[PDB]
C-alpha cells in the first residue's frame, strides 16, 4: 500500500493525506508554484546562478507555498548527467552532484519544510513540449519506463504525491486535420496512439503497480474530438493541456480515488484569446468559459481538480489586461473553491509569464503575489 507509510487519494474531490499506521487522514490544499529548470538543457532548476538552493525553498516557505512542481526531461533522471549555470560559491553543496542528485537534495529539504513535490515528466528531450508522450526515437514504452524508474527512485520520499503524466498534450496542426493526422493528442477520437485518455490510463497503472501510494495527474489535451470540440462556442481555443471537455463522455479508466485532472489556463500574456475582447464580454465572460474548459469537472462531475500551470506577467512588461484576468480567476477559484493550484512560475526567465520573482531573482512583484495571497488566505 505505501513504502514510506504515508498514502495519497482522493475523496469527494479534496486530495487526502493518510498515514496508513495511525490510521489518520487530513484533507491537504496544495498552494504551489511550478520550479522550473530540470527540463530543460540546465538540467537543473533555474536561478542557481544567482541564489542558493535552499534559500530559494525558504523564501518560496516564507510566502506560504506548500507544494512545488517539478519539471523533468528525460536526461535529468538518468545517473550522470551534469548540470549546467549553477553558481558554485552560492551553493558548495552542490559541486560534484549530477542532475539527480540535485533533484533528490531538493525534494528531501522541501519535505523538511513540509512542502510537497508533484513531478512533472514535462519534456521527452531538453528542448520543447513534444506533442504526444512518444517521438520517433522515444517510444511509448521507453516513456513508461522512465516513469516506472522515477516512480521507483522517487516514491521513497514522503512528500511527493505522485506524477503528472505528461506536460501539456496538444496539437502542432489546426482541426479537423489534427484530429486524425496523427501528430498531436486527441481525446475520444478513438485512435488510442493518439487519444490522451487512453495512454493515461496505460501509464498510469504501470506508476500505480509500483508507486501505489500516488496521485496519478492527467491534464487536458488541446483539441479532443470534433464533436466535443464543436459542441461550446469556444471549444477551439483551449489552451495546451487544459481541454478536459471531453471527460464527461470520455472520462480516464483509472480508479477516481487515485485520479486528479490537472488542466493549465492562461491569460493575454500567453495568447491573445478572442475572448479576451472587452468586444466579447471580457472580463465577465470568463467563468463560463473555464467552466465548459475544465471547472465542470470539479464542480459537475465531483472530481479532484488541480490548476497545473497558470500565471503571466500581471502588467510588468506585458499586455495589462493580465492583471484583470489573473484578478478575475483568483475571484472565480476562491467562488469555486478550487483552492489547489501550481503558479507558472517562481522563476522570472519565462518569456510570456514572467514569474513571482523579478528578473533579479531576488525580490518578488508584489501586486502579483498579493492576488495570489488571497487564495492562500
Amino acid at each position: 500500500q505505501t513504502p514510506t507509510g504515508i498514502y495519497y487519494e482522493v475523496r469527494g474531490d479534496t486530495i487526502y493525506m493518510i498515514n496508513v499506521t495511525s490510521g489518520e487522514e487530513t484533507p491537504i490544499h496544495l498552494f504551489g508554484v511550478n520550479w522550473f529548470g530540470f527540463e530543460t538543457p540546465n538540467h537543473v532548476v533555474h536561478g542557481l546562478w544567482k541564489r542558493n538552493w535552499e534559500d530559494m525553498l525558504l523564501q518560496i516557505k516564507s510566502l506560504g507555498f506548500n507544494a512545488i512542481r517539478l519539471p523533468f526531461c528525460t536526461e535529468s533522471v538518468k545517473p550522470g548527467t551534469q548540470p549546467i549555470g549553477i553558481d558554485y560559491s552560492k551553493n558548495p553543496d552542490l559541486r560534484g552532484l549530477d542532475s539527480l542528485q540535485i533533484m533528490e537534495k531538493i525534494i528531501k529539504k522541501a519535505g523538511d519544510l513540509g512542502i510537497f513535490v508533484l513531478l512533472d515528466y514535462h519534456r521527452i528531450g531538453c528542448t520543447h513540449i513534444e506533442p504526444l508522450w512518444y517521438t520517433e526515437d522515444f517510444s511509448e514504452e521507453d516513456f513508461i519506463n522512465t516513469w516506472i524508474e522515477v516512480a521507483k527512485r522517487f516514491g521513497k520520499y514522503w512528500n511527493v504525491i505522485g506524477a503528472d503524466l505528461k506536460n501539456e498534450p496538444h496539437s502542432v496542426t489546426s482541426p479537423p486535420a489534427a484530429y486524425t493526422d496523427g501528430t498531436g493528442a486527441t481525446w475520444g477520437m478513438g485512435n488510442p496512439a493518439t487519444d490522451w485518455n487512453l495512454a493515461a490510463e496505460r501509464i498510469g497503472k504501470a506508476i500505480l503497480k509500483v508507486a501505489p501510494h500516488w496521485l496519478i495527474f492527467v491534464e487536458g489535451t488541446q483539441f479532443t474530438n470534433p464533436k466535443t470540440d464543436s459542441s461550446y462556442k469556444w471549444g477551439y481555443n483551449a489552451w495546451w493541456g487544459g481541454n478536459l471537455m471531453a471527460v464527461k463522455d470520455y472520462p480516464v479508466n483509472l480508479p477516481k480515488n487515485k485520479l486528479v485532472y490537472s488542466p493549465h489556463v492562461y491569460g493575454p500574456d500567453v495568447y491573445n484569446q478572442p475572448y479576451f475582447g472587452p468586444a466579447k464580454g471580457f472580463p465577465d465572460n470568463l467563468p463560463d468559459i473555464w467552466y465548459h474548459h475544465f471547472g465542470y469537472v470539479k464542480l459537475e462531475l465531483g472530481y479532484s481538480v488541480v490548476i497545473g500551470e497558470f500565471g503571466g506577467k500581471y502588467g510588468h512588461g506585458g499586455d495589462p489586461r493580465d492583471v484583470i484576468w489573473q484578478n478575475k480567476l483568483v475571484d472565480w477559484m476562491i467562488e469555486n473553491k478550487f483552492c489547489d493550484f501550481f503558479y507558472w512560475s517562481w522563476n522570472p526567465d519565462s518569456g510570456d509569464t514572467g514569474g513571482i520573482l523579478q528578473d533579479d531573482w531576488t525580490t518578488i512583484w508584489e501586486d502579483k503575489y498579493n492576488n495570489l495571497k488571497r487564495l492562500m488566505d
